[PDB]
């Protein structure tokens, strides 16, 4: 089997991407944030505290003839940005782009933090990291990909995020019309539960490539590119007027600037992020100070190849017995 679904930016900055997901019988369609940095599929629901729902579409399990309470199971998750959610668990039928999994753990939110309430466009998350990170207790549950893997034509999914434009998530097959050149595959460590790999170095604009190993994760659920402070300083030093602002919480730059590209290494290959992808617009409405799309990881504890980096590529998440990542230009 295979599946194919369009993913769409939630706003003009590509702050995140939503993908429609069918849950239950009859189908209830919710728009979920596919997140290769986490492993829980959770939804706003009829159980969510009423004051914490503001415009989201909710899953109502009592209206699904295939929903069943997973007796005694609870979940609770905190994300790197400080947001969180928690609740109870049903199993139900879940379909993405024509690919159906029966018995998928659908984690129903009883509580969500303010940043989720305030984002009316995201109805929940669909985790695509390794199932070892799933938070369901006392019986950990599998991700949608893990459940589908054996039925898929090939045990893979691909991320093709657009720049200010829709893109595609495919399950079970590699669309050879979606990229240019060849796909370069690179080793993955699953020891932290992430799609963790090692970049071979970087370049700033037209500058020379610096060969240096950068360990980090391929994370569709993080907006920006978070890299070591040495690398980030080398980038922003090429932008007149750019500076790190403790009050804003990262590097800012004059909105009048033209930003240079940033290249990252994948083995012997190179992925080029155009400068425009690194502009996240005014820090506040009407400001002439703009927020940078490349930021220091020094306070995180891990480097993060988020959407800024991934949307410059066609990315293969290969879940074969030894997982790997593939990157191609497009």
């Amino acid at each position: 089997s295979t599946g194919s679904a369009t993913t769409t930016p939630i706003d003009s900055l590509d702050d995140a991407y939503i993908t429609p997901v069918q849950i239950g019988t009859p189908a209830q369609t919710l728009n979920l944030d596919f997140d290769t940095g986490s492993s829980d599929l959770w939804v706003f629901s009829s159980e969510t505290t009423a004051s914490e729902v503001d415009g989201q579409t909710i899953y109502t399990p009592s209206k699904s003839t295939t929903a069943k309470l997973l007796s005694g199971a609870t979940w609770s998750i905190s994300y790197g940005d400080g947001s969180s959610s928690s609740g109870d668990v049903y199993t139900d039928t879940v379909s993405v782009g024509g690919l159906t999994v029966t018995g998928q753990a659908v984690e129903s939110a009883k509580k969500v933090s303010s940043s989720f309430t305030e984002d009316s466009t995201i109805d929940g998350l669909l985790g695509l990291a390794f199932s070892t990170l799933n938070t369901v207790s006392p019986t950990q549950q599998k991700t949608f990909f893990d459940n589908a893997k054996a039925s898929l034509d090939s045990p893979v999914f691909t991320a093709d995020l657009g720049y200010h434009a829709p893109g595609t998530y495919n399950f079970g097959f590699i669309d050879t019309t979606a990229y240019t050149g060849s796909i370069t595959y690179t080793a993955v460590s699953t020891k932290q539960g992430f799609w963790e790999w090692t970049s071979t170095g970087y370049a700033v604009g037209s500058g020379t490539f610096k060969s240096t190993s950068i360990d980090g994760i391929a994370d569709t659920g993080t907006t920006l590119l978070y890299l070591p402070a040495t690398v980030v300083s080398a980038y922003w030093a090429q932008v007149s007027g750019a500076k790190s602002s403790s009050s804003v919480g990262g590097y800012v730059f004059p909105c009048s600037a033209t930003l240079p590209s940033f290249t990252f290494g994948v083995g012997s290959a190179r992925i080029v992020i155009p400068g425009d992808y690194i502009d996240f617009g005014p820090i506040s409405t009407g400001s002439s100070s703009c927020f940078g799309g490349i930021q220091s990881s020094a306070g995180i504890g891990i480097n993060i190849f988020g959407d800024v980096a991934l949307k410059a590529a066609f990315v293969v998440f290969n879940g074969a017995t030894t997982p790997t990542l593939g990157f191609a230009s497009k």
